[PDB]
């Protein structure tokens, strides 16, 4: 059964409860759909002087089928250090990633190869599956949630939090995820799923390997109709293995889709035959680009 766990308090093991005065603002790091991400310096305590990313929201819960803010820990997912409530606001204190998003870094190259993209898709795959084993769904995978750390390893900026903006105008017109990355059944309002994450994952693969989105129209409605019904040519410049992974991810019906039976069939796919998943998880594999 899908249970919604409200997020109101969090302290990482070994530390003490935080409040807004313990953090000083340095400079904004970016803006999402749920607000702004600020760079902050911890003022006092054991971790005084340490830098963190900070998110300001209204409310934030976590839906889980069937500790949880500690279980979501993973080599390729951002760590939440603190969460607290004050004056109608929820503050999230996070790991501050210094590398920027993957798309920016890729745009800084004239060209790149399937192998580079393969590094990113592999780490990402491990992150997704990790959340799915905990009964969590990422829901809204997008390029803006995929950052680089200092070394050039992947970090997701979230782990499926159901969030609510504090800006009253932005909260007013908020609904679901980013349509360009939605699986057909999500578009058809049948609900988010692990399988839908793997569709999103496929769309990110296509976009990374072609520089283009597979379905986009002149507006919301047209984009949706394309997702459901439009044609999609196979990029002929891709290897047979890449063509095969793409072909197996892009099934409009879930449980027909690769990954809807775990990530093992994804890890075993000919496209990742090159990858030592144990070394990958241990961050012993060398990133294609330094940030
Ligand atoms: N921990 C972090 N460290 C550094 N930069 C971050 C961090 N989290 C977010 N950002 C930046 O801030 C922007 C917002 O990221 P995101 O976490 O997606 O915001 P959001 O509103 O929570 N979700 P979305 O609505 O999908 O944007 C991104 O473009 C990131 O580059
Ligand atoms: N962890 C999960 N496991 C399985 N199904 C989930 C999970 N989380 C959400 N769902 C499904 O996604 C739906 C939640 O979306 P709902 O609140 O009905 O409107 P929504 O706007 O699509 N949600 P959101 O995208 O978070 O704003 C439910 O009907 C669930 O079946
Ligand atoms: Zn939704």
């Amino acid at each position: 059964v899908v249970k919604e766990i409200p997020i109101t308090h969090h302290v990482k093991e070994g530390y003490e409860k935080a409040d807004p005065a313990q953090f000083e603002l340095l400079k904004v790091l970016g803006q999402g759909s749920f607000g702004k991400v600020f760079l902050v310096r911890k003022k006092t305590g054991p971790d005084a002087g340490q830098l963190y990313a900070m998110k300001v929201l209204k409310k934030a819960s976590l839906k889980v089928r069937d500790d949880i803010l500690v279980e979501v820990n993973h080599p390729f997912i951002v760590k939440l250090h603190y969460a607290f409530q004050t004056e109608g606001k929820l503050y999230l204190i996070l790991d501050f990633l210094r590398g920027g998003d993957v798309f920016t870094r890729l745009s800084k190259e004239v060209l790149f190869t399937e192998e580079d993209v393969k590094f990113y898709l592999a780490e990402l795959a491990l992150a997704l599956d990790h959340l799915h084993q905990l009964g969590i769904v990422y829901r809204d995978l997008k390029p803006e949630n995929i950052l680089l750390d200092e070394i050039g390893h992947i970090k997701l900026t979230d782990f499926g939090l159901s969030k609510e903006s504090v800006d009253q105008e932005k909260k007013a017109y908020s609904f679901c995820g980013t349509v360009e990355y939605m699986a057909p059944e999500v578009v058809n309002r049948r609900g988010h799923s692990q399988s839908a994450d793997w569709w999103s994952y496929g769309v990110l693969m296509f976009e990374m390997l072609t520089g283009t989105l597979p379905f986009q129209g002149k507006d919301r409605n047209e984009t949706m109709n394309m997702i459901l019904k439009a044609k999609l040519g196979m990029p002929q410049f891709l290897s047979a293995e890449a063509q095969s992974l793409l072909r197996m991810l892009f099934k409009r019906n879930p449980a027909n889709r690769l990954g809807s039976e775990g990530v093992e069939e994804i890890k075993r796919h000919l496209f990742f035959a090159n990858i030592d998943w144990d070394k990958l998880y241990k961050r012993e594999v060398q990133p294609p680009f330094k940030p």
